[PDB]
């Protein structure tokens, strides 16, 4: 690890100028007790010259976002289908680097923001650092990279007054989806639960492009990478995320930090589909175009190993601030595809660092650095750190002897380009019409999704196309919507007071697919790291007890609780003043504490009606909600919540109420809490 | 004209070219055939996503959230018996300014509504040169000294190995720093209070903080201390509601200046001094050199020189606000810096940092940074020049451009020149002097100065932050320094966190009280031009649109912006409830054709369960004026818990009686009684 | 190594300190900046060359560019968090830099020079009496000739007013060479003192010869000059000399050619007697004239010169170069000609050919 060699411990010690001259950095130099500071105190400005300094451009996209260390570990020898060598032997383990994201947002953006989320993922080989640099959409909104400024500057804040923040919700950003109609399939997603993952760990990573498995052979076949969450997939609700994004605006760097620091590190299955080279045109789209998926009822997920993150950065700035991945980061075994937008995305990543890091050496950072000897003649550049032995790096030389040697398909484990591969054509800016259904996909996933799913895709776009202002873009936006779906077309036209145009069935099907429905995927397969807020009171000592018998039972299973009384004390994690439903996937209250659930309750310590709006917003979220104790009534009937409730539990007993209220955590969202259209 | 017309780009009409007027197309790669891969030689793509990969800058390393426009500054008198300052020098004379307000600790993406110290940074074009006033909205600082100031924003800016958390000061580092820098209680108390959650930054205050100098053409100087005064009065929000509306709108502050601007109520300031003697340092029980005190206006009054208001929103946020680069090395003839050891030290810090902002040397020939007189030196060259100088003699002494440009000093060309009667005498010393020791008696003055409700709300901050602080150490650490502050506040405060307030210590306790620092203190508005008025309709009922019709007519008529709210977008309706939230609206007015909304079993696939209630309610609990109009108001007032006798909660028939009272309502602001005391 | 190495006077270590001249108290700031030019960010101090031998402890974080993974997620003054570390450095405590206690300031905050700066003549003046009469001539010659292709008669007047200050005969002797006249003479700064160990001409002879270049020019036509060269190459590697020997093509023994050599590569300068012809009144291999012209070139510049093998007049009066001179050499004996152009290598220079005004 050159991460190892770079630790500094300032565990002890004296102060020191950074050339390692002892120093103090408290008072500046003055001429005289009230005089003015001197040019001459070096402590003064090299402390504050490192100060005005510390700040780097942040990412063009994916500026918002928090990574961990961890591994990847070969279920097989994938000799048979890669060169690879990370694939190469069953239980091969390879350390890796993973950044999540979300796109639009600036620094210090809401993690809940509506968007598309980065997951790139670096493994360091024995052959060389290769990056997966993939979202948890597993298609992107345009099909040529030389459009990716008018998508991103069409979502990101308008110009002249940089509003809004990590938002689509705006004219610029629907009148580009409305006028490209290639952005349908990714908007339907991120206008799914897939906009608002409920954590890092509870959404998947996807390479999205076709890419090339190489063997050593030269033959190649087409793959997917697709990454799936061993935790389950899970989702907000968008009011929900609205209050997050105010109340914790780190909520999935928190969740994921915690989830690490717990033993509880997140892990994925790495899976590709295979498909032969002869298929790029077989499915009825084409595999170069990066706005279609590739049905898992045509091409089934091979599990190729285990990703685990398990440790958190020592310094966030110089390891996750400073990770410069690149699909460049490419090793022998894999190759590229001739999707126009991976194409120009290789020039993006190797260019964009120059701004990131202001200078060419930034794969000497020692996050971006290897774990194998580097062997070239690439030399200089400002802040070079390694001093090189070799005075002659050109090729071809005979004064180091023919060093380094060419690698290639024949020699030193050379990268190559698979063989088989060809151009025949004019040299053109045209577009194939083989990427030319932008509908039919949108479609394929809407059907897939279960009904109050479909309805709360509808209500995301309701929520954002009231409030574009043009009427002219509100309209485009729902002949596209239209061609995808009429009844989307009509139930989004309805909450903005136009008609809908006419149905055109030109791309209606029926058409449904496994594996991209979050509501459809069944209960989470572990509810570990999952919270649960117990509102109890330090009025009745009973009712801190009742937290306190809660508090064993749920910590047992591995659930993250908060006891929230009015004030702190043993026992008590959280003031009601600090405490939001938004903090829990589940409320439990003790019946001890029914008096703070009043309308007429009061306190100086936390705002009016806080118990009660905790336990209201929980029930109206959908999460698993109840009262322990006895007096279970009482508290349900002044929440306005029916005691016969799904995902409603009222038990004097602790025991049973927690069997009970477990597998409530496990469904996780009780959907029967909202309406749909007629 | 803007003033910056010289520099702008129209792009209305016209083929899209090359930055070097080649015209061109940006929408597809050219590739080696129509399935093939992108060429190399695509200039097209390269310069356009080169552009793109290279569009961020470092945000500023601290003030990195904020938002500016232009105005104009207009003397009310010649000001020539107290300063040379040319911009001062008669009665009406107009000098062109730019404004950017912000936070202090939050990354560029981060939320208007944190709790923070906020800035107000003028800029004055003057015929003289620029000069910049580079103030905050609280009139003291954190610490004595700028050597400190990486110590004191490392402390509150996210936790480093994590990044956590973003925009807040409620963590363990921040009240370490505060609990072991006592110096830091003024402003902890003043970023405690509503000063830390401004209403917009129109309701706030700009102050310069230091004492400076104002120095006449005869050289004699006097003391001063800048106050920019707003006329649209002082208002806070609550906390609760700013939380909220972090999620809801991160943009809420720079939202509402550029639509006061738009709407042609753009903010005014009176631009006032306090004016002491030279004599009068010391004079006041406290060292005027030290950033942490204020001069009581009991002992020196503000002196009105001139308006400054804003009228003018940027072109481009980037190109304008994000490049204007601040500095208090901009000065004038006329004003001189103090010995005051947090200026000193900014007086390097300004320059420097804007080399990592712009990444070369010449960031004064930014359009926003250029003056509007000429520049006659001999500064050369650097990365990015864009003058091309005629005199090939740029040194001093030269005979060979005929000793030009001429030296600039009291007695020639108007010079800028440090004030005569300065001096230095004594030890070079890195010593503090001990007039700078009394931490604590003007936070208890600050203290003291607010109304009981507004004491309850700084109380009720500290109880929220410091509760959730981890190490037990630290918070006994803060409760050792705030109970030199007040034992009543200690006592208070560690009621919310469980431990025992240590005994009074009255050192520092007094019972003095100072003007103009409160805000609840500070009376109505002077006008209530720009608040926002949510009317709560529906589409269900004809008749209750009729009476949002004839409310919005008679609120516009007054400069109110009117939002009415129902289930779907129609003509008179400006927003669905499902965008619809209380942290919208300064008061919230429900037509009684719309009573049916409000009731309990009310659901809606087109907004979430309850939102027209909980707007009403939130409303209510956040101190706003309240009602219904219409003469039916039991059922949504008991809906609401909210009593029909309350203060600013309103029932009439009559749409013009309404809004009489309703509009008083909004002009007290908050109706404080609504919050209970300890 | 060397062309990122960024050096600074604010780099002091404890026990040295400051003084306020003006000069150097600009020059702190100007270092610490004009790095972040070179590098093009912060952390300049982390490249190799510029690291310290000794631990960093400090609270300086982030930058373009930054090495370090910093342990203390602390990085403040004063924290409990990381126990009050790193611990403050001072006069009383872990070794700190110090600030001279003695040092004062007193008076106005002035843009004025010290009255004490004002006599820029007269330490010129004591420079310019400590040289020996041919060094004299020799800065007389190197302002002549700079001041010679100033284009403006204003500055040249003005020049000659200030050199005046200094000294009259330097204004007059400089004036000479430009075609004007010096003003009349100014003794307001005039004065004879002298200071030792500022004259290079009076240091006297070199302590060590050890690396100087002697070329030896030989001739391939003449199996009898390559072994005078190589019996000369022995006895003048043995004391440390660099020797190259010249001819017009190379082989064994032979390191440069009449094509690439000059008198600038050699700090003294042999003609082995069986190379003389190639110093008469031609050949593709090299430029007309050039072997005597090496010779020539090293007697006009003040080189030792000589001819080993006996036979010298023929070499010496094709280059005008007479055999008394002091700094001309002529012998059979190699060891005796060795012996005595060492002295010469160690005398540098024979300064009795330069012309004086
Ligand atoms: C032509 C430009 C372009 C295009 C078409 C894309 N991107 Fe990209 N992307 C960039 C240009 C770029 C960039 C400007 O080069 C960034 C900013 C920071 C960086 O390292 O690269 C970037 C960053 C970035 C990151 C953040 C990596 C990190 O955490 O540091 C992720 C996850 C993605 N992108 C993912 C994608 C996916 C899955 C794409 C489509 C399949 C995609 N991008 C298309
Ligand atoms: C020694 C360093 C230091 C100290 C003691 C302070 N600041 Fe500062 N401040 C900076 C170093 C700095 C900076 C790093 O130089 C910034 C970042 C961006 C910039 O141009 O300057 C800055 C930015 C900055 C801005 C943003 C200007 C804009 O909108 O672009 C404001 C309003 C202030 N500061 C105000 C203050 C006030 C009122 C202070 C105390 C009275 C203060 N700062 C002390
Ligand atoms: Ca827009
Ligand atoms: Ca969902
Ligand atoms: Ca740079
Ligand atoms: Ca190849
Ligand atoms: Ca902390
Ligand atoms: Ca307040």
């Amino acid at each position: 690890s050159p991460l190892a060699a770079y630790e500094v411990d300032d565990s002890t010690g004296y102060l020191t100028s950074d050339v390692g001259g002892p120093i103090q950095d408290q008072t500046s130099l003055k001429a005289g007790i009230r005089g003015p500071t001197l040019l001459e105190d070096f402590m003064f400005r090299q402390k504050i010259q490192h100060f005005d300094h510390e700040r780097v451009p942040e990412r063009a996209v994916h500026a918002r976002g928090a990574g961990a260390h961890g591994t990847f570990t070969s279920y097989a020898d994938w000799s048979n289908i890669t060169a690879a060598s990370f694939l190469n032997a069953t239980g091969k383990q390879t350390p890796v680097f993973v950044r999540f994201s979300t796109v639009a947002g600036s620094r210090g953006s809401a993690d809940t923001a509506r968007d598309v989320h980065g997951f790139a993922t670096r493994f360091y080989t024995d052959e060389g650092n290769f990056d997966i640099v993939g979202n948890n959409i597993p298609v992107f909104f345009i099909q040529d990279a030389i459009q990716f400024p008018d998508l991103i500057h069409s979502v990101k804040p308008r110009p002249d007054n940089e509003i809004p923040q990590a938002a689509a919700a705006h004219d610029s950003a629907w009148d580009f989806f409305s006028q490209q109609p290639s952005t349908m399939h990714t908007l339907f997603w991120a206008m799914s639960g897939h906009g608002i993952p409920r954590s890092y760990r509870h959404m998947d990573g996807f390479g999205v492009h076709t890419f090339r498995f190489v063997k050593d052979d030269g033959s190649s076949k087409l793959i997917k990478w697709h990454f799936k969450s061993r935790q389950g997939k899970a989702s907000l609700v968008w009011e929900e995320a609205q209050v997050l994004s105010g109340k914790n605006a780190d909520f999935h760097r928190q969740d994921l930090w915690d989830a690490i620091e717990s033993g509880n590190g997140p892990e994925w299955d790495v899976c590709v589909q295979i498909v032969d080279e002869s298929q790029a045109q077989a499915f009825g789209f084409d595999l170069l175009d990066p706005t279609k998926i590739i049905p898992e009822e045509y091409a089934p997920l091979t599990k190729l190993g285990l990703l685990k993150l398990d440790r958190n950065p020592t310094n966030y700035f110089a390891e996750t601030e400073q990770v410069m991945f690149q699909p460049g980061h490419i090793v022998r075994g894999i190759d590229f595809t001739e999707d126009p937008l991976l194409q120009g995305r290789l020039f993006s990543y190797l260019d964009t660092q120059l701004n990131r890091n202001g200078g060419p050496n930034f794969e000497q950072l020692p996050i971006n650095m290897p774990r194998v000897p580097i062997h070239n003649n690439n030399r200089d550049g400002a802040g070079q750190m390694f001093i090189h032995r070799n005075k002659y790096p050109y090729t071809p030389n005979t004064l180091n002897s023919g060093y380094p040697r060419q690698a290639n398909q024949n020699a030193g484990r050379g990268f190559f380009t698979a063989p088989g591969r060809t151009a025949s054509g004019a040299l053109v800016r045209e577009v194939s019409p083989t990427f030319n259904d932008h509908w039919s996909q949108p479609r394929l996933f809407f059907n897939s999704l279960t009904p109050v799913e479909q309805q709360f895709l509808v209500n995301a776009m309701r929520f954002e196309i009231s409030l574009v202002k043009s009427e002219e873009v509100k309209k485009n936006v729902l002949t596209q919507l239209n061609r995808v779906s009429h009844d989307v077309a009509v139930r989004v036209a309805a909450a903005i007071g136009l008609g809908a145009p006419d149905a055109d069935d030109t791309y209606y099907h029926n058409n449904k697919t496994a594996g991209v429905s979050i509501v459809g995927s069944g209960p989470l397969p572990t509810i570990k790291t999952l919270r649960v807020g117990i509102l109890a009171t330090t009025s009745e000592s009973s009712a801190l007890d009742q937290a306190a018998q809660l508090r064993t039972r749920l910590e047992k299973d591995g659930l993250v609780v908060t006891v929230v009384a009015e004030t702190l004390r043993e026992g008590v994690d959280q003031t009601y003043s600090t405490a939001d439903a938004t903090g829990f996937d589940g409320v439990v209250v003790v019946d001890g504490a029914a008096a703070l659930f009043a309308s007429t309750a009061s306190s100086p310590l936390f705002p009016t009606g806080r118990p009660l709006q905790i336990f209201v917003d929980a029930y109206r979220w959908g999460k698993p909600v109840g009262v322990c104790g006895g007096k279970s009534s009482e508290v349900l009937d002044a929440a306005d919540v029916p005691e016969d409730g799904d995902g409603v539990y009222s038990e004097e007993s602790v025991d049973m109420f927690v069997e009970e209220f477990e597998k409530g955590l496990a469904t996780f969202r009780f959907t029967d809490r909202f309406a749909l259209d007629s």
